């Protein structure tokens, strides 16, 4: 257990530097300062951007990553982009209650996802990550450190030095315990509850690819404010 | 951390109670002492009968497992059967290249698999389990507290209690890290390394739901077998 090789600290700042601003989660949720138009496609693909935004910048900015031959970065990126997505959307729903705050600042409430058809999937993130994070108070450093471990998958196929990606995976838990050891003495087992949330992200990021559950998620509130606006416009042809 | 509340002693034995006895290993794969005849139906449903004894046995005596409310334990049993089985197999072929071992003591290579249609998943088995626990030399009782972990499922749906499961389940890994730190004081990170082996089982379990895993692994050799005679015997009708 070491905090040189892999610091805590480098690991927040990642984590940090693609946090939504204030601003961002305000104008999504009041439709105020609107870039994009009251287009489907457009919304949906500026919202894919903004988390390959997030996941890419919050990669490199990960201690050794960039080190990696740049083959294996990018099947440990497309390895794992699902669970990444997920944890990242569970941690920053903590503040939120029936509902899920992503990248473009949207909230997609429950009610939303229940009618769209990806209800039960949506419940699981609720119940079996967003309830989790929150009654632990999980930190920023945490979820950093959990999303690390998830990053260096040494059994992604098709990676040319495993043992790498492994002994990076190492170093990376080695200072979650020594972070966990010495900010919260009085839970000695905390460690291993953060460990445990890991196999839950697996089977719910596995859940999510079969249901088109990314994409549903996405797409939802873009085609109901379409919709809205021609339901809301006057009588047309004929 | 304590060993009072969750014996890993009490663990090895729950382990040690359900292994199969040298003789199932030797006269599984000589073809030798047999009770069972050369019909595919009764040999596939003697293999599920011998898993279904190994999980519920072992589930038993399991510390406080019997002391939950019995509506509880069926639901762990059913939600973790797969995870539990497929922890169990792998573990037990530790010994063996290229192949599984199953509770009947039969041994199904790689290329049968292959030939049944389940070639990638086995495989998975193979890398992601197997090797893994061959290399760090993972004990039995290492075995037995990831397996009273999956057992100890909290996320469970539909769970009278499931703080009680929740408070079971730290138990066990509070225990299993003090055995971890003083057995392997050399390897200060092994405890860690044996929990992420957790999410490679749950996606596995899933994979092998959908492919009809456990079916065609205990169905595979006993229709080779039934084949064989009835190729072997001479011709036959008009
Ligand atoms: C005070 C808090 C955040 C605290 C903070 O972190 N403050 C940094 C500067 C804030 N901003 C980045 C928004 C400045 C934008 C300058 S820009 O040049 O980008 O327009 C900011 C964040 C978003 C702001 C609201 C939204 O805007 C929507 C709306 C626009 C109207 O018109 C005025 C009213 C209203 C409700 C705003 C009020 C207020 O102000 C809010 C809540
Ligand atoms: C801000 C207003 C609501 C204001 C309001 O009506 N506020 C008072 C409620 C108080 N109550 C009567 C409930 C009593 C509370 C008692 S209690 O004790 O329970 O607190 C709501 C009502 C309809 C909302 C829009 C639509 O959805 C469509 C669209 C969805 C997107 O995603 C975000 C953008 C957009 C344009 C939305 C923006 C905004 O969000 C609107 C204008
Ligand atoms: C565009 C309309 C406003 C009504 C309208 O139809 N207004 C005319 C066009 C306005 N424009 C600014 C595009 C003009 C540009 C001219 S220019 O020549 O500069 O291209 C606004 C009002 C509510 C807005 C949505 C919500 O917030 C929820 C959500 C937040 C995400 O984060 C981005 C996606 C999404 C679906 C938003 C899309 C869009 O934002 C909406 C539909
Ligand atoms: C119909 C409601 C106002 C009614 C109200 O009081 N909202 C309180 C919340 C409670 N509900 C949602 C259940 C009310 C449903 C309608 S009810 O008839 O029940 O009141 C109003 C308030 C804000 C309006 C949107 C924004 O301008 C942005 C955008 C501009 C485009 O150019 C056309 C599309 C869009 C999405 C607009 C649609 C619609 O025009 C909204 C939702
Ligand atoms: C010595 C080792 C295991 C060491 C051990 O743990 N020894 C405890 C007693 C062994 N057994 C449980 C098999 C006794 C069965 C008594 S029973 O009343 O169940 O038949 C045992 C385990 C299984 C035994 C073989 C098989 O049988 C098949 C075959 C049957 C023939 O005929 C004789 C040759 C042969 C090759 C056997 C030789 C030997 O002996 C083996 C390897
Ligand atoms: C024990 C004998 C093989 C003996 C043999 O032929 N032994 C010498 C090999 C030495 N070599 C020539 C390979 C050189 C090694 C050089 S090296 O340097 O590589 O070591 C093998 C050959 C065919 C096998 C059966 C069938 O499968 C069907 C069935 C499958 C089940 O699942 C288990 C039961 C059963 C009845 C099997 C039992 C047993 O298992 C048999 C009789
Ligand atoms: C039954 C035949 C032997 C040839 C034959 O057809 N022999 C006549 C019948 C013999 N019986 C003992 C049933 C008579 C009982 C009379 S009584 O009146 O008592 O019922 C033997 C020889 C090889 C044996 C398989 C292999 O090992 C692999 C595998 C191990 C598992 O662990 C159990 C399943 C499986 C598929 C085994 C089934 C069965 O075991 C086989 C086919
Ligand atoms: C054909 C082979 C012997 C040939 C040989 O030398 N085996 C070495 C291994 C190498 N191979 C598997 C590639 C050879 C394939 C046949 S070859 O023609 O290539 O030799 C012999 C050896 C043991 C025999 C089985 C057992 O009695 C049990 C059982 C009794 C039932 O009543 C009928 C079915 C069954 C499964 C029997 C089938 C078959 O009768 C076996 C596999």
């Amino acid at each position: 257990s070491a905090n040189e090789d892999m610091p805590v600290e480098r690991i927040l700042e990642a984590e940090l530097a693609v946090e939504p601003k204030t601003e961002t989660y305000v104008e999504a949720n009041m439709g105020l300062n609107p870039s994009s138009p009251n287009d489907p496609v457009t919304n949906i693909c500026q919202a894919a951007d903004k988390q390959l935004f997030t996941l890419v910048e919050w990669a490199k900015r990960i201690p050794h990553f960039s080190e990696l031959p740049l083959d294996d970065q990018v099947i440990l990126l497309r390895a794992g982009w699902n669970e990444l997505l997920i944890a990242s959307f569970s941690h920053r729903s903590i503040a939120v209650k029936d509902g899920i705050l992503l990248a473009t600042g949207l909230h997609v409430h429950r009610n939303s996802a229940h009618s769209a058809g990806v209800g039960a999937i949506f419940d699981r993130v609720l119940t079996e990550l967003v309830s989790k994070m929150r009654d632990m108070q999980m930190d920023k450093t945490e979820l950093g450190c959990l999303r690390a471990i998830v990053l260096f998958n040494p059994d992604s196929k098709g990676l040319s030095n495993p043992a790498e990606v492994e002994a990076l995976r190492e170093k990376v838990y080695a200072s979650l315990e020594a972070y966990c050891k010495h900010k919260y003495p009085e839970q000695p087992g905390r460690f291993a509850k953060l460990l445990l949330r890991l196999p839950a992200l697996r089977s719910i990021g596995l859940k999510c690819l079969e249901h088109l559950f990314f994409f549903k998620l996405i797409g939802d509130t873009p085609i109901d404010t379409f919709l809205m606006e021609m339901l809301e416009a006057p009588h047309q042809m004929t």
